[PDB]
RNA sequence: UUCAAGGGCGGGGAGCCAUGUGGACACGACCCGAAUCCGGACGAUCUACGCAUGGACAAGAUGAAGCGUGCCGAAAGGCACGUGGAAGUCUGUUAGAGUUGGUGUCCUACAAUACCCUCUCGUGAUCUAUGUGUAGGGGUGAAAGGCCCAUCGAGUCCGGCAACAGCUGGUUCCAAUCGAAACAUGUCGAAGCAUGACCUCCGCCGAGGUAGUCUGUGAGGUAGAGCGACCGAUUGGU
RNA sequence: UGAGGCGCCCAAAAUGAUCGGGACUCAAAUCCACCACCGAGACCUGUCCGUACCACUCAUACUGGUAAUCGAGUAGAUUGGCGCUCUAAUUGGAUGGAAGUAGGGGUGAAAACUCCUAUGGACCGAUUAGUGACGAAAAUCCUGGCCAUAGUAGCAGCGAUAGUCGGGUGAGAACCCCGACGGCCUAAUGGAUAAGGGUUCCUCAGCACUGCUGAUCAGCUGAGGGUUAGCCGGUCCUAAGUCAUACCGCAACUCGACUAUGACGAAAUGGGAAACGGGUUAAUAUUCCCGUGCCACUAUGCAGUGAAAGUUGACGCCCUGGGGUCGAUCACGCUGGGCAUCGCCCAGUCGAACCGUCCAACUCCGUGGAAGCCGUAAUGGCAGGAAGCGGACGAACGGCGGCAUAGGGAAACGUGAUUCAACCUGGGGCCCAUGAAAAGACGAGCAUAGUGUCCGUACCGAGAACCGACACAGGUGUCCAUGGCGGCGAAAGCCAAGGCCUGUCGGGAGCAACCAACGUUAGGGAAUUCGGCAAGUUAGUCCCGUACCUUCGGAAGAAGGGAUGCCUGCUCCGGAACGGAGCAGGUCGCAGUGACUCGGAAGCUCGGACUGUCUAGUAACAACAUAGGUGACCGCAAAUCCGCAAGGACUCGUACGGUCACUGAAUCCUGCCCAGUGCAGGUAUCUGAACACCUCGUACAAGAGGACGAAGGACCUGUCAACGGCGGGGGUCUUAAGGUAGCGUAGUACCUUGCCGCAUCAGUAGCGGCUUGCAUGAAUGGAUUAACCAGAGCUUCACUGUCCCAACGUUGGGCCCGGUGAACUGUACAUUCCAGUGCGGAGUCUGGAGACACCCAGGGGGAAGCGAAGACCCUAUGGAGCUUUACUGCAGGCUGUCGCUGAGGACUCUCACUCCGGGAGGAGGACACCGAUAGCCGGGCAGUUUGACUGGGGCGGUACGCGCUCGAAAAGAUAUCGAGCGCGCCCUAUGGCUAUCUCAGCCGGGGACCCGGCGAAGAGUGCAAGAGCAAAAGAUAGCUUGACAGUGUUCUUCCCAACGAGGAACGCUGACGCGAAAGCGUGGUCUAGCGAACCAAUUAGCCUGCUUGAUGCGGGCAAUUGAUGACAGAAAAGCUACCCUAGGGAUAACAGAGUCGUCACUCGCAAGAGCACAUAUCGACCGAGUGGCUUGCUACCUCGAUGUCGGUUCCCUCCAUCCUGCCCGUGCAGAAGCGGGCAAGGGUGAGGUUGUUCGCCUAUUAAAGGAGGUCGUGAGCUGGGUUUAGACCGUCGUGAGACAGGUCGGCUGCUAUCUACUGGGUGUGUAGGUGUCUGACAAGAACGACCGUAUAGUACGAGAGGAACUACGGUUGGUGGCCACUGGUGUACCGGUUGUUCGAGAGAGCACGUGCCGGGUAGCCA
């Protein structure tokens, strides 16, 4: 058969690749020299197009200007700081050891110093749990209990943007639009829908899928489609 | 080979080379004939989808939130009028896009997809120019196996290549002699082969041969007939 | 009363009857005899030829002889010869004319040889031996040329119908030019341009080419000429993105991702230093000239120390205010023009860049001090300080002044206003969407001077300059969107400016038929049709008014009702409009949205929620998408995916993420099943590879075995919004459950037109109810649903030429004429018709009939017409795409092991290595990554296979290897999917031998046993069938292992007649058994019970392995065992409707043909009933037939195609007669019937459901018959159904996908050569003329039928009821003709009237070939 659309993909090719040159900035944390002294100025909310969220525009004393992966309840004029001696509200970042257990934190390291990875979209937040010399134990926005070097720096607060998905599309041209601003092809014809030669799913004097959907974890791409390596399936039990 | 016996192969000197010619096998193999498969290249001037930078949408209708005023109310708020001008909203041959019916005209066309009337969309998932990206078992695809330059259930060009076929077509001067088989055995075999039958030519052998009839010595259970001759059928009566 | 001969009845078919025809009757028939003839290539006979043989001969050279016993022939075998090229030897010809060609003479059976004449003008042979790109009628053969076709089609069709009269030039003028008149184009047919073209531009000279005709013209031909830039573009910048170098990879590169660096990347249309006005050429022009202005750089000078922070460049979508120019319009004046019943109408009234100046909005400052005010179109603003007041900053492509006694204008060379494109500047709203960048500019003064190079510049820019082969009705971007009237309008219609008469052939006929577009049609009004297809109706605006339903938005313009012009005078809103809304009065028409523009409406059902997408080119849909619902994977060193690698997408992303799937808005809901399959988790035990390890083996090694055991599997568990499932039976079984809410004859229901109801005269439709559902059902989503829809079905009102039933007209063709000028197609012949025959579908054969030739127009009956090597079907050891638990492999994932790899069955560390960090350092760590290998998963991908037989193929079957009876025709052989039926073993005895013995069955005496008797064989003998057997081949007893080893002969397998395995018969050699012995025993009484090579194992002995010896382990001779049943041996599954090729009528579907079981009809006999009575009527059984409409069979014809069903239209026919005429019988009173005979003249109609044929139903009727013509009729129509590609449902399948199931959508080519006929001409024959006739023959349905009245309330009859002859009147169908009458048309004509233009008036053009409306003569018509 032909290749199917997964296979496409990751050529990154124009249709599914993000439209990097819109994008604003790559948020990361600061790098400081060391004494925590580092504080700086908000002087602008924006609009960031690779996640629909805000995020904030912040001048630093030694003159960088960056934007910063705003957490809920920053405004312009908020002196914001970032150091093992920043005070500890919302909009600061420092190491985990440094922040009080029991604080809603966003934008986590996964190893000290590589500017932040988790909990970053919008109005989600990690929750600082249990401390010590060693290990900094993290409870993620999906629910797992991570184990961080207390090294690890973190933004105080919950990311801005909370509520998003509340909201339905409404209509296809609202995804649309939205869609738009990210790596990803749009929109989805199902598999049933397709010919025998285009997908494993395809075929059929009606549409249905050939064998069952639950496909191993070995599948080859090409082949690994439908309910990959499903622990269950359905709703029942 | 073999206790043994019995079998197999060979044996009383003709070959070698040359020239012409009959035939076999490999090769393009008497000639043409088609759908493939594979390799390297050339194409996104068409078209699909994405991206960059630009452009386009008469006019009218309906009248969301918000806001105002007035009246009612303790408040909550409610009601009326106005304001406001939302919408993958309506009408619309504005421009522009599309293509339902006529199964009209055309059908050696104006045209290798045209003409006319009718019809759908027309502020949006919109239409469009130019630039730009993705390449062949690969793209692209709101998915029809659609589209990738009149080419697509695997583009185009050249090469492999004089592909192979048991299948269809064709195979060019005169005469004399003989003269079939359309059957049997085997076959992934029944549109083909091989081996026999049968046709023909050459060399050898050297006196019988037997298509006809008669007679003699033998073989035979079909026609017919019959079954108180088997067998099995098949009537009635004392 | 028996028999015979000939005939008769029985006896019906489709274009025109037949015995070949004519025609024949004491025969030209038939039967019995007879006589004479005709008639082959046979037979006889003369001569010759060939071939074979004989004599002679060297001879196959002669000569003679023989053939009664020689003379046909496809495929094929054999043999002699003719012709072509060039070589060689030998030898000739030719300018006193070679070859070739044309015509002609001679020879040879012939291939072919040769001569003569003409042409030709230089080469050409013969014999012998060679040589070979050596011989054509054919291949849908190749190339070239040519005829018919044909003076034919096209040069008409398009909403752009375009010309005409004079004149100019010229050899020549419909189309080249001038004028007038008449028209066409208005977002274009005008103006400016991008791309692209490339000289097409201008001039002169031309017409052989091109130009749909012509041409003096030209985008053509030839020759010259033409494009001028500091301030227009390029150039410069950077965008998506591209390249180059470096680095790395790769076997390698012209290959490859990342990371650096550098460069490239925008001419209309991104950013951007600077130009305006006039003038000029045949052709350029912000480029040249004149005038004026401006920018940048550099130099000089003065000023200035400032100078880089910041601003700008620089930005989305929607709504909106203000500023404001051009344009347009209004008022008034001036200048010029037009008109001439008024006094109107048209044009103009000008003047740049630039320099200077002015400044609204926004923002801010001071004053002020609002507690309710301020302000807007709207939002809004304020004690955090509102209004007012004063001030800073601050806009136009705008105002104003200069520029300018510049320029331009014949002249005047204006002033105000409104609405205001450009341009400027604000306010508001939206985002799960956030709307470039860089160069550059500003910041940052002035004088003077110098410099400003390089590239582009013509023209077209399209119904002739571009792409489409063309001067192609197609395609192709930007700007002018502000010209007038009109009106909502960038709409229509009309008209300016500007352009054009080149969407480039004309002339003629009242101009016929027929066709394309189209107008109007009385009465009826969907009767048409699959279906209202097509057409029509409605229509603009205002007022009134508006149902069910609903997601409260909508439905809605629902529906329905009314109004609408002009003129006179006014009112209101507003600053005003040349803006809007009203009032009163007058008044015309058939009609006031008067043309134009401009909805028909309502209801029920199905589907998909909606906008959106799609099969470029037959499918726009119910299919795809969608928001919404849901499940799955993943913590980022992730999940998923690309790459061979180096590396990469997702990702400037991080679970409110994004990947992978399913379902498909909302609403109410979503039951039961984990057995199978899938996925996932667990796992005592079982299974589970390699390395290392242990044992055996080998001086080592191969090899055998053990221990350990990863993933995986067994096993257990979870999971269905995972694949999927939800029955039979009874008051459980398969296999886990056993169908819940719902819905239901469904787009799913076979039976089926289900039943009931609604509706209609009538409704296979539609809707509602029922519903046992062939075979409904819950995210394979169920039910339901407002809104939406070029989606499917149905109903109503309205409408109407769809129909009854057609007519007239309009325009373009058609027809005739000038000019231009193809193609298709062609074996030949061809004036055919009716029959027959033939490979069964003939213009050509046969028999007849008809037929004088040529030509014009026509509609297409035939040439199984032309077009296409059939798409259907089968066949091929064909192809391809697709599928899967087909075969075999290959990626990829998981997992063990080895290397990297280090220190001290579980553990620590650090030093490699990996990741994080700028670094310091942190995390991880001998793991991971990577290299190698092993096991598991592995249609993700590749290559292939998937057999044959067969009354086509498939399903079924196996007649695919064997044995018997019959078929089988008394030797042998013999077929079918022929009839009956068996074998793939079993047996240590059920083998072998010997001894003793005789069986079934019946009878008699004491179904066991005992005795006797009869008893040739019916018993028994392993198993089919047939055969054999009695002191045995059977039974009993005993003994024995010959069911032995070796090797042959022969037959069979395979008749004849080659062929293996296998089988059998009969020997021998050896060894045995039994018997006194002869002898028997080569398994079972005979015919079924069987298997190659390669490889392995096994048996006994021997041969052998590369210089040699020893050991190990191999190779071989003979043979046994292991299976290929498709059985003379491949290792092997499917779909294709997305399909493709080779072929086949070797083979199916359709039509034909044969048959006639089936079907239709008839006859013979006549049981029977019919109150009695076979035969008024009905009529069984059985028997004999006819037809060729149904069905089946067959496989003859066509697969290089004979176009399907149904319908329609138009023609002919058959009779087995439905009506009509004439008759017979009656269970015939009459009337009304029933049945029958003759008979085919005429008629046999309209509708509702369905694609239907058929059939059901309704109302009419004299009756509403059946059948044939390729199931008549697609070079006639239609295209509803079957049967392409899209899709849905049900069922089946793991799946691709399938269905003798349903459903929505889904294309109709061609210019007529021949023939045929309808009509029209020209000729010839009869044999100069006029007029009038004749009539061989030919055609007709020219007429068919019904109702009514008198007869008559009569005959008949108890009555009820109720005829006829005849004479009349009328109707219907058909037929021919005609137009006084009625009616239609009537783009002749006359009137009314809307919009616009000609100034008004008058009078006119256009509005599609009449703007619309009203009337309508002639003619033509019903
Ligand atoms: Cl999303
Ligand atoms: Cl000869
Ligand atoms: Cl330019
Ligand atoms: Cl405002
Ligand atoms: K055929
Ligand atoms: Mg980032
Ligand atoms: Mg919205
Ligand atoms: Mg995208
Ligand atoms: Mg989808
Ligand atoms: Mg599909
Ligand atoms: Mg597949
Ligand atoms: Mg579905
Ligand atoms: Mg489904
Ligand atoms: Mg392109
Ligand atoms: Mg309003
Ligand atoms: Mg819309
Ligand atoms: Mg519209
Ligand atoms: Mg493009
Ligand atoms: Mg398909
Ligand atoms: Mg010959
Ligand atoms: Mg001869
Ligand atoms: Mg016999
Ligand atoms: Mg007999
Ligand atoms: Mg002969
Ligand atoms: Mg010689
Ligand atoms: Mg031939
Ligand atoms: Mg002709
Ligand atoms: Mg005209
Ligand atoms: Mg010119
Ligand atoms: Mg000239
Ligand atoms: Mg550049
Ligand atoms: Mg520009
Ligand atoms: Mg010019
Ligand atoms: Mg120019
Ligand atoms: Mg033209
Ligand atoms: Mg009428
Ligand atoms: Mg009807
Ligand atoms: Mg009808
Ligand atoms: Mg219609
Ligand atoms: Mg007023
Ligand atoms: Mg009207
Ligand atoms: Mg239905
Ligand atoms: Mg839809
Ligand atoms: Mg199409
Ligand atoms: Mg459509
Ligand atoms: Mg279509
Ligand atoms: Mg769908
Ligand atoms: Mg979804
Ligand atoms: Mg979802
Ligand atoms: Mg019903
Ligand atoms: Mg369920
Ligand atoms: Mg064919
Ligand atoms: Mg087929
Ligand atoms: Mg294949
Ligand atoms: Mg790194
Ligand atoms: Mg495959
Ligand atoms: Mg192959
Ligand atoms: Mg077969
Ligand atoms: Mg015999
Ligand atoms: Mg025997
Ligand atoms: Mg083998
Ligand atoms: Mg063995
Ligand atoms: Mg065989
Ligand atoms: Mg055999
Ligand atoms: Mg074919
Ligand atoms: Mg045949
Ligand atoms: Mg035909
Ligand atoms: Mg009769
Ligand atoms: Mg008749
Ligand atoms: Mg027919
Ligand atoms: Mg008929
Ligand atoms: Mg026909
Ligand atoms: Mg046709
Ligand atoms: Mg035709
Ligand atoms: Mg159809
Ligand atoms: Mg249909
Ligand atoms: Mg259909
Ligand atoms: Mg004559
Ligand atoms: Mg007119
Ligand atoms: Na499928
Ligand atoms: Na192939
Ligand atoms: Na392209
Ligand atoms: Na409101
Ligand atoms: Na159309
Ligand atoms: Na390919
Ligand atoms: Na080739
Ligand atoms: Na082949
Ligand atoms: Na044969
Ligand atoms: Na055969
Ligand atoms: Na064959
Ligand atoms: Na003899
Ligand atoms: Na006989
Ligand atoms: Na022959
Ligand atoms: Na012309
Ligand atoms: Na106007
Ligand atoms: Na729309
Ligand atoms: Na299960
Ligand atoms: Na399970
Ligand atoms: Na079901
Ligand atoms: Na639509
Ligand atoms: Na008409
Ligand atoms: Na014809
Ligand atoms: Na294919
Ligand atoms: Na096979
Ligand atoms: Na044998
Ligand atoms: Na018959
Ligand atoms: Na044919
Ligand atoms: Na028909
Ligand atoms: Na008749
Ligand atoms: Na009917
Ligand atoms: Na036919
Ligand atoms: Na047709
Ligand atoms: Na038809």
């Amino acid at each position: 058969g032909r290749r199917i659309q997964g296979q496409r993909r990751g050529r990154g090719t124009s249709t599914f690749r993000a439209p990097s040159h819109r994008y604003k900035a790559d948020l990361e944390h600061r790098k400081v020299e060391d004494g925590d002294v580092i504080a700086g100025t908000v002087v602008d909310i924006e609009h960031d197009p690779a996640r629909s969220a805000p995020v904030a525009a912040v001048e630093f004393e030694d003159g960088d200007r960056r934007l910063i992966l705003a957490p809920e309840g920053v405004g312009v004029g908020d002196e914001l700081q970032v150091g093992v001696d920043a005070e500890i509200a919302p909009g600061n970042t420092l190491p985990l050891a440094e922040i009080p257990e029991g604080v809603p934190v966003c934008n986590v390291e996964s190893s000290p110093g590589d500017g932040g990875k988790f909990a970053r979209a919008s109005g989600v937040n990690a929750q600082l749990l249990t401390h010590d010399r060693n290990v900094a134990v993290v409870k993620l926005p999906s629910g797992e209990m991570k184990r961080l070097d207390p090294q690890c720096r973190a933004t105080i607060g919950v990311v801005g943007g909370g509520g998003r998905t509340d909201k339905p599309f409404v209509k296809a041209g609202n995804k649309h639009h939205k869609m738009k601003a990210r790596g990803t092809k749009w929109p989805n014809v199902r598999g049933v829908a397709m010919n025998a030669v285009d997908h494993p799913f395809g075929g059929g004097g009606r549409q249905h899928p050939g064998k069952p959907k639950s496909i191993s974890r070995n599948a080859p791409p090409g082949r690994k489609v439908g309910d990959i390596a499903s622990k269950r399936t359905g709703r029942g039990g």
